[PDB]
């Protein structure tokens, strides 16, 4: 038997999503599924982390990415989510610098940062209607990004013609995903990026690969319009359907490549006749799609027989 292990946080490794996937990988005749209990990941040493084959293992708030990396180097796994890449997927500088490289259309952006200890004479200025940022002007509406990714405090700057004042984004809390702030000021401390603000229809675009040929889409409600959540009967986020066009499917292609995440949310701003990546967050999971968790569930395991039933001496085609 090829063994899978499963390496996140319990949050992450009993979430509903993943316990549906791991059910059908587990359908696979020559694979077994194995969880790593959350208290091992913390408290045991890597060396008494349970083997595995195929190792599937993602950062999130709390994780030690340090063991899970000195894992693999232990044990030489089949890696699925590259873990080395989940350091940069931390940084929104070094998500955007990877896109840019990769010739991915993103919003037109600035790095203000401010290093704590240096004479704080940062390379910004502010006007009413504007900032300038390392001599780049970014009219209002603009927005406002601290670097590290896992920080969800994202600030949109409206214009005085919009009646000014801010909306301050935050991760969902029951009703809400931001709110308006009469402040029109910049954040004086930290670092950010700003970028552009691509008007859209009102909705984001979620894209989740599985692999650089499959990638689901969904759309919501932008949290930077007014911040009220839309719940269905049964409290859950309303989605909406999307299809991917050849550019975009193209896009999910050389996001889940250049990340080396096998498994990848990633968000598109549909604007201007266009589509920009403006958020890469690496390991996610579709929710309440039950074709999701069939075809997710395939494809991995596919993809882990296709690269070990051979030495495994297990017929595959
Ligand atoms: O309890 P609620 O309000 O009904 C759902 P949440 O805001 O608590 O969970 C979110 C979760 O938030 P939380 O941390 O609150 O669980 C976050 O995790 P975080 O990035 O670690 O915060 C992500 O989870 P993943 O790790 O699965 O991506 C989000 O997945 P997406 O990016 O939207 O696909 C989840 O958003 P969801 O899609 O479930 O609404
Ligand atoms: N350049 C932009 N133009 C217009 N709207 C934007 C822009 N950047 C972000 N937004 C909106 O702000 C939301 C949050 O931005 P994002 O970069 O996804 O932050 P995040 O904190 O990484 N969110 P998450 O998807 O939970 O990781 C997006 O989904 C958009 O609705
Ligand atoms: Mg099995
Ligand atoms: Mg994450
Ligand atoms: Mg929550
Ligand atoms: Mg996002
Ligand atoms: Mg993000």
């Amino acid at each position: 038997q090829i063994v899978v292990g499963i390496c996140s946080m319990a949050k992450k490794s009993k979430s509903k999503p993943m316990k549906e996937i791991l059910e059908r990988i587990s359908l696979f005749k020559y694979i077994t599924v194995v969880v790593f209990e959350e208290e091992v990941i913390l408290n045991e040493p890597v060396e008494n982390w349970p083997l595995c084959d195929c190792l599937i293992s993602f950062h999130s708030k709390g994780f030690p990415l340090d063991k899970a990396v000195a894992y693999a180097k232990l044990r030489n796994p089949f890696v699925i989510n590259d873990l080395n890449m989940q350091y940069l997927i931390q940084d929104r500088r070094e998500v955007y610098s990877i896109l840019q490289a990769e010739g991915i259309l993103l919003p037109r952006y600035a790095i203000l940062n401010r290093d704590p200890n240096n004479p704080k004479e940062c390379n910004l200025i502010e006007g009413e209607d504007h900032v300038e940022v390392n001599g780049e002007v970014f009219q209002k509406p603009f927005v406002e990004k601290p670097v590290s990714a896992e920080d969800h405090n994202v600030y949109i700057y409206y214009p005085t013609s919009a009646g000014g004042g801010s909306q301050r984004l935050f991760r969902k809390i029951g009703s809400r995903s931001s709110v308006y702030s009469p402040e029109s000021n910049v954040r004086k401390t930290g670092s950010y990026i700003y970028e552009e603000f691509m008007p859209t229809d009102g909705t984001d675009v979620k894209v989740y690969t599985v692999g650089p040929d499959y990638a689901h889409a969904e759309a919501r409600k932008s949290p930077a319009l007014d911040g009220k959540v839309e719940r269905d009967s049964e409290g859950k986020e309303v989605r909406y359907p999307v299809i991917l066009n050849a550019r975009e499917k193209l896009i999910a292609w050389k996001v889940c490549l250049a990340f080396k995440q096998t498994v990848c949310g990633f968000d598109l701003l549909r604007a201007n006749g266009q589509s920009y990546v403006c958020d890469v967050n690496g390991f996610s999971f579709v929710k309440n799609s039950m074709k999701y968790y069939d075809d997710c569930a395939k494809i991995l395991g596919n993809i882990v027989m296709r690269e070990l039933a051979p030495q495994f001496h297990i017929p595959w085609s």
